[PDB]
C-alpha cells in the first residue's frame, strides 16, 4: 500500500498536517503528498467535539458527525474521502494528490538518510517532511494509582471515539465529573450540563483554580465565568484539588485534599496535553526543555528536510518569543506555513493566530497573542469587553470577551507593538465605550 518514495511525508493526520497537504498542493501543482496517521479516520477538526455535535438537533448527529455551525450544516472532517488518492496509486496518479495512510503510525526517523519506519516495518523515504504529531491527553497521578476499575471509567476526551463513547455515557449514567477547569473542562461542562437539564442527571466540575480558565483570564472574569457555567446546569467545586479516587457503592469516590468527597458514575480528565515527541529520540531532533515539544526555528523548521507545526512545535516567534501554541487555529497558520516553507517561501510566523471558546451559544470568547493570567492584564468592559495583556508597557496579548468580527484589529493592536498610555480609547476600536490584575 504505502509507497516506497513520496516527496511529501507529513507525519501525523490531524488539523496542521491536513493544513500542509492544502499548503503544498496549491504552491506546487501536481505535488505528491503522503500523510501518515496512526487514527484509522480521516483528517478532522476537533473543536465540534466539545461544543457544537452537544448541541445538534439531529440525534443521529453521532453517526453523520455533522454539525451545525452561521447556521449551514457541515462535516467535522476537513474534505470527504473524494478528495484523497490511495497511497498505493499516488506515485502513478497524473497531477498527483493527496493520500492518508491510516492505522499506521511512524516509530523511526532516521534524518540523515531522509528515511521513517512504520510500525509495521514498512520503510518510506521523503524529500520533504513534516512532523504533526499533536500530543496526547495527559492524566493524573491519582487515577493512575486507582487501579483498573477506575481507569476503565475515567475518560480521556480528546478524538471522535471519546465524544462518542461520552455521549453514551451521558445517556446512562447519572452523575459525571470533569476533573479540569480549562477550556475542554468548562466546554464539556456546558455540553453535559446542557444533556443533563433534559434527563434529570448530574455534572460536576472540580479544579484547583478560584474559578474557571483562572490560568487563563483574570479572577474578576474568571469568576464571571464560574457563575455562567454553574447556571449551565453544572455544580462547579473550585478551589479543589484531588487526593485519590477509589470504588465505593459501585460509584467512584473522590478525595480532595481539603477533606471534600465526591461521589460519581463516570470521570472526564481535563487536564493538558503532552507533546507527542517519540520520534525525537531515534531522529536526534531537539526538544525544548521550559515549552516541550520539538525545538524549531522561526520558519519552522528543525533540519533541512525536517519541519514541525501544530501542537508539537516549539516555535520562535520574531515578535512575542519562543512558544509552543496548542490551538486550531495555530495548527492550521503552522500547517500552511510550514507547507509553504516545504516548497521553497523560507516564511516566518509572522500572521499571529487566534483562538476561541463557546460556553454555549451565549458566551463567546476571542483571544490572540500572549494570554496568561499571570501576565498583568486591564479590562475595558461594557457581558462585553476587551482585557489587553501586557509586557514592558506593549499590548502583548488581547482577550475580546463576546466581541466579534474584531480579530484584525486585535492582531494589528499587537503587531504594530505600539505603547498606550489611555488603553480606554484602545478599547474604543472594539466598540467598547476599569479593572486592573
Ligand atoms: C475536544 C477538543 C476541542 C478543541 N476546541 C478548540 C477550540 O474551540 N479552539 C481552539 O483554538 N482549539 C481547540 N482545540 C485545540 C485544537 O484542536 C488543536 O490545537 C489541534 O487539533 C492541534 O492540531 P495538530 O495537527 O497539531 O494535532 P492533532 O490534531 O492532535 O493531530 C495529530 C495526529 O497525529 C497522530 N500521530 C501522533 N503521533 C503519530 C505518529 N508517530 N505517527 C502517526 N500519526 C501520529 C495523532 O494520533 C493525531 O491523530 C480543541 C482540541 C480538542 C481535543
Ligand atoms: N476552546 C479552546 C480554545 C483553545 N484551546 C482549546 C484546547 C482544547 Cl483541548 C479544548 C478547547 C480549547
Amino acid at each position: 500500500k504505502a509507497p516506497s518514495h513520496v516527496p511529501f511525508l507529513l507525519i501525523g493526520g490531524g488539523t496542521a498536517a491536513f493544513a500542509a497537504a492544502r499548503s503544498i498542493r496549491a504552491r506546487d501543482p501536481g505535488a505528491r503528498v503522503l500523510i501518515v496517521s496512526e487514527d484509522p479516520e480521516l483528517p478532522y477538526m476537533r473543536p465540534p467535539l466539545s461544543k457544537e455535535l452537544w448541541f445538534s438537533d439531529d440525534p443521529n448527529v453521532t453517526k453523520t458527525l455533522r454539525f451545525k455551525q452561521n447556521g449551514k450544516e457541515r462535516s467535522i472532517y476537513f474534505q470527504p474521502p473524494s478528495f484523497y488518492v490511495s497511497a498505493q496509486d499516488l506515485p502513478h496518479i497524473e497531477n498527483g494528490g493527496v493520500a492518508v495512510l491510516t492505522g499506521k503510525k511512524v516509530v523511526q526517523l532516521d534524518v540523515r538518510d531522509n528515511m521513517v519506519k512504520l510500525n509495521d516495518g514498512s520503510q518510506i523515504t521523503y524529500e520533504k517532511c513534516l512532523i504533526a504529531t499533536g500530543g496526547t491527553p495527559r492524566s493524573l497521578s491519582a487515577i493512575d494509582r486507582a487501579g483498573a476499575e477506575v481507569k476503565s471509567r475515567t475518560t480521556l476526551f480528546r478524538k471522535i471515539g471519546d465524544f462518542r463513547s461520552l455521549e453514551k455515557i451521558s445517556r446512562e449514567v447519572k452523575s459525571i465529573t470533569i476533573i479540569g477547569g480549562g477550556f475542554l473542562g468548562s466546554e464539556l461542562a456546558c455540553a453535559l450540563g446542557r444533556k443533563a437539564r433534559a434527563l434529570g442527571t448530574e455534572v460536576i466540575q472540580l479544579f484547583p483554580e478560584k474559578g474557571n480558565m483562572g490560568k487563563i483570564l483574570p479572577e474578576y472574569l474568571s469568576n464571571w465565568t464560574m457563575e455562567k457555567v454553574r447556571r449551565e446546569g453544572v455544580k462547579v467545586m473550585p478551589n479543589a484539588i484531588v487526593q485519590s479516587v477509589g470504588v465505593s457503592s459501585g460509584k467512584l469516590l473522590i478525595k480532595l485534599k481539603d477533606g471534600r468527597k465526591v461521589e460519581t458514575d463516570h470521570i472526564v480528565a481535563a487536564v493538558g496535553l503532552e507533546p507527542n515527541v517519540e520520534l525525537a529520540k531515534t531522529g536526534g531532533l531537539e526538544i525544548d526543555s521550559d515549552f516541550g515539544g520539538f525545538r524549531v526555528n522561526a520558519e519552522l523548521q528543525a533540519r533541512s528536510n525536517i519541519w514541525v507545526a501544530g501542537d508539537a512545535a516549539c516555535f520562535y516567534d520574531i515578535k512575542l518569543g519562543r512558544r509552543r501554541v496548542e490551538h486550531h487555529d495555530h495548527a492550521v497558520v503552522s500547517g500552511r506555513l510550514a507547507g509553504e516553507n516545504m516548497t521553497g517561501a523560507a516564511k516566518p510566523y509572522w500572521h499571529q493566530s487566534m483562538f476561541w471558546s463557546d460556553l454555549g451559544p451565549d458566551v463567546g470568547y476571542e483571544a490572540i497573542g500572549l494570554v496568561d493570567s499571570s501576565l498583568p492584564t486591564v479590562g475595558v468592559f461594557a457581558g462585553k469587553g476587551v482585557i489587553f495583556y501586557l509586557r514592558d508597557k506593549v499590548v502583548v496579548g488581547i482577550v475580546l470577551w463576546n466581541i466579534f468580527n474584531r480579530m484584525p484589529i486585535a492582531r494589528k493592536i499587537i503587531k504594530d507593538g505600539e505603547q498606550h498610555e489611555d488603553l480606554n480609547e484602545v478599547a474604543k476600536l472594539f466598540n467598547i465605550h476599569v479593572l486592573f490584575q
